[PDB]
């Protein structure tokens, strides 16, 4: 059923609530074990929020190998994200030991460091050229070589060096940086640019390592990220377009990751981004 009529058939019944509650009633329970492991209490943001065993990222060190990071692999579409929490002050080295490790080329941020005036996540990142940060528990520097700062986001070349190896590589972090306090964006229009703006970087392509992706939790914004982008790709290689099935798309992401989508406004603002981004795809 095309998805722009199941879209309207939603809006003018305003059931919106009623299929959020179907997906989390179906989503998939995996064991989060080592998650809660007490060693672990603070390398969490939040006590609810936590990676299932099969499917984490391990940190390559035999001390403890635990992050708050969830590998992503869909099939068809041919694509892979790591979804990760906002870093903690206690886990900025964990998360750069990642992105070395994992060999990505991008980070996707899509919160604030503070909003609705709390911290959401670390100033994990260098804010001037000349004063880089040094993460001694893992070894790694990080330095700002430049900065495009836009309306709706920034784009910044950091280089990451190995201290163990003096290796160095180029990170693109994509810093989305105008979702509001509450509820979404009235249009889609900035956030899809904003993706295309990652895609056009080689960020996403099979040549790199996974992209890392994140806001606080790194399921709400987050998952309307790789949602929305994966849904694209496959109404790109597949015959009927109109096969592309959001909700089972979001479901089998659920067995990766707990809670992707964390509320009915969100699920809405999913359905309005595939649904406006596919007009400049099939061919426009
Ligand atoms: N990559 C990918 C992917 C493609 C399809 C998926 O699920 C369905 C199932 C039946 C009809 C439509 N979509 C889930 C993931």
């Amino acid at each position: 059923m095309e998805m722009e009529k199941e879209f309207e058939q939603i809006d003018k019944s305003g059931s919106w609530a009623a299929i959020y509650q179907d997906i989390r009633h179906e989503a998939s329970d995996f064991p989060s074990r080592v998650a809660k492991l007490p060693k672990n209490k603070n390398r969490n943001r939040y006590r609810d929020v936590s990676p299932f065993d099969h499917s984490r990222i391990k940190l390559h060190q035999e001390d403890n190998d635990y992050i708050n990071a969830s590998l992503i692999k869909m099939e068809e579409a041919q694509r892979s994200y790591i979804l990760t929490q906002g870093p903690l002050p206690n886990t900025v080295g964990h998360f750069w030991e990642m992105v070395w490790e994992q060999k990505s080329r991008g980070v996707v941020m899509l919160n604030r460091v503070m909003e609705k005036g709390s911290l959401k996540c670390a100033q994990y990142w260098p804010q001037k050229e000349e004063k880089e940060m040094i993460f001694e528990d893992t070894n790694l520097k990080l330095t700002l070589i430049s900065e495009d700062i836009k309306s709706y986001y920034t784009v910044r070349q950091l280089e990451l060096e190995n201290l163990t190896t003096q290796e160095t590589r180029e990170i693109l972090h994509f810093h989305y940086t105008t979702w509001p306090d509450f509820g979404v964006p009235e249009s889609p229009a900035s956030f899809l640019n904003f993706l295309f703006k990652v895609r056009e970087s080689g960020s996403l392509s099979p040549e790199h390592g996974p992209v890392v992706v994140h806001c606080s939790a790194g399921i709400g914004r987050s998952g309307t990220f790789c949602l929305a982008d994966t849904c694209l790709l496959l109404m790109d290689k597949r015959k009927d377009p109109s096969s592309v099935d959001i909700k089972k798309v979001l479901l089998e992401m659920r067995k990766f990751r707990m809670g992707l989508i964390q509320t009915a406004d969100q699920l809405r603002f999913s359905y309005l981004a595939v649904i406006e981004g596919a007009k400049f795809i099939m061919g426009d």
